[PDB]
């Protein structure tokens, strides 16, 4: 899986 930080 993963993630984004914006």
């Amino acid at each position: 899986g993963g993630y984004m930080l914006g």
